[PDB]
């Protein structure tokens, strides 16, 4: 009666201090397991903030790409448009010279300014 | 009379021959110069062709590093959250058996050797 | 004296003829020659702002690779990292492990030595 | 005496063998994860090196097509000049054919005065 209330007592005890080297021993796994979730934790929201800087960054030199690329155009056509307007200008200098030329064989206007002065000087003898 | 009309047709003559000499000499200075700068002018309008060729080379070759460039940011960003999801699972796993411990089993088999014990006394 | 009279009249008018067709060609000639240098200064600037963005572009291009280049480094050192905090962690396990199991200085050492303590506990007030 | 020391002997070990198998099953998942874990950081490993064998290979074929541009701009230049060349000669030509022209004693207008005046030679000499 008394025997096995004493026992029941002790046993009490140590059961108590068997659990604490258990829960010690979980404890210190568990203070490394949290420790090492927010060393994790932390590298991959330090590399989200990473994927935001980078992409931030891409989307500004693509605006830049944007505008040179019209401006780059621009500049293209014109190149062109200068040339085709030079073929332009020498083919109407060629052809107004052929023009000229034309005109030069109706001229070989001498020939009836000499026939008066033929006239003329027939008229004296 | 004749003598007067035979004078004045061989002056005629060379006076139209003497214009003639001199046209014809501007006009093939004018024609060497045409033949000579339209040639020019055209084999330069194919390698101002190929000028733009390679420059719209150069701007394909920036659209083909953009697309990898957001690639490399879309698998980065996947990969990312599947090591994520791992350990988020590990974490919870860890959770889950430590709420189930273990401590009842102790307190299950002491009073069995308890038990003995009483028994034996 | 009057045959003298009308042939330098006619001459005088067949010099003008002459010179007029010649000032004619000459007009064209110097017309031509000005359109043509003014259209050729001004092509030889275009071509020369087409070199200006082309040269752009590869500084847009390099200052894209750079950043390129900047990602690829940071990804590794992110990567070190995490590989160094999780073997981190799996030697800090292992050394906890061999604490634990210690021959005289781990858990099962100190169950023992509570459950030599009951047992004697109990056999004394018992017997 | 006896039958106490072996009743707790079995204890003991029926403890430790509790113990035991919660902290298998503990490093069992401890192993999984790390196997899992260090596989998707290999994997990311090779997606580095895959977009630096795209970046590499982009950068060479873009020297490469930057070198064909600057060899198609030094192309235009030599255009420019011998086109500038082209036409300067063909004034310069035009000038010299001129003054020839209007050369005193030789030009097309002393050629032209100087058949006149033989033209009217002729008539007088005749005439008279």
């Amino acid at each position: 009666k008394r025997i096995e209330m004493y026992t029941k007592a002790s046993f009490k005890a140590s059961n108590q201090k068997i659990e604490q080297i258990w829960k010690t021993q979980q404890e210190e796994i568990q203070k490394l397991n949290n420790e090492y979730s927010q060393q994790f934790m932390n590298v991959l929201q330090q590399w989200e903030l990473d994927i935001q800087k980078f992409e931030e960054q891409g989307e500004k030199l693509s605006n830049l790409f944007r505008q040179q690329q019209k401006i780059f155009q621009q500049s293209r056509i014109v190149q062109s448009q200068r040339m085709k307007a030079i073929k332009q200008i020498h083919e109407q200098f060629i052809k107004s010279l052929e023009d000229v030329e034309k005109n030069n064989d109706n001229l070989f206007e001498l020939k009836k300014e000499m026939a008066m002065l033929q006239k003329k000087v027939m008229m004296e003898t």
